[PDB]
C-alpha cells in the first residue's frame, strides 16, 4: 500500500504566481485534507515550483482520494522516490516550516 | 525480474496538442529509445492523454535513462500499478497498436 503521495498541481501561467503564493497554496491544499495549517507545515516534506509544481506528503489512500477536485490540484501519484537511493522527483526539501537550500 | 515505467511527459499548452500526436509522441520517444517503431508498438502496454500525460513500457533500467535526454520526458518513474490487483494510474490500454476503450 502507499502511504507517500505527490499531488501535482497547476497554476494560471499568466500573471503566474510566486513561489512564495504557490507553497502557499501547497500547504493549504494540504490542510484542508489534514485539519490545519501546522498538521500541513509538519507533514509535507518536499516540493517544487521550478522542475514541477506540486509537493509530496503522507496520507493513506483513502485519503489521498480528497485531493481530487480541490482548486488547482491535477494528479496524484504514489511517492516512489521517497526511499530510494539516488533518484528524487528534482523537488526541494521541506522540514517543519523551512524550506531547505 | 523486468522492470515497467511510467514514462511522464508534457506537452505545450498553446496550441496545445491533439491525442492523437501525443500518443504518437509517446510511440515515437518509445521507438527512439528502443531502436524501433515495431517494437515500441509491441511494448508500450498503456497510457494517457487525459487523466495524465504519459506511458507505460518495459525496459531495462539503463535503457530507461535514454529517455531523459528527450523533450518532453518530465519523469522515469517506476510503474507503481502494473502488479497490483484493482489499483492502476487511470490510463487507457494499448495492445500490439490497438487502443483499447
Ligand atoms: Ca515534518
Ligand atoms: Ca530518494
Ligand atoms: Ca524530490
Ligand atoms: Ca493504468
Amino acid at each position: 500500500d502507499y502511504n507517500h503521495w505527490l499531488i501535482v498541481m497547476e497554476f494560471p501561467k499568466d500573471p503566474a504566481p510566486s513561489r512564495d503564493q504557490m507553497i502557499d497554496t501547497y500547504l493549504n491544499t494540504l490542510a484542508t485534507v489534514l485539519g490545519s495549517m501546522e498538521e500541513a507545515k509538519k507533514n509535507m516534506y518536499a516540493f517544487s515550483t521550478t522542475t514541477y509544481t506540486g509537493f509530496q506528503c503522507t496520507i493513506d489512500e483513502e485519503t489521498s482520494e480528497k485531493f481530487k477536485g480541490l482548486p488547482g490540484v491535477l494528479w496524484v501519484l504514489p511517492d516512489s522516490y521517497i526511499d530510494v537511493k539516488n533518484k528524487d522527483y528534482g523537488g526541494d526539501k521541506y522540514i517543519n516550516g523551512e524550506i531547505i537550500p
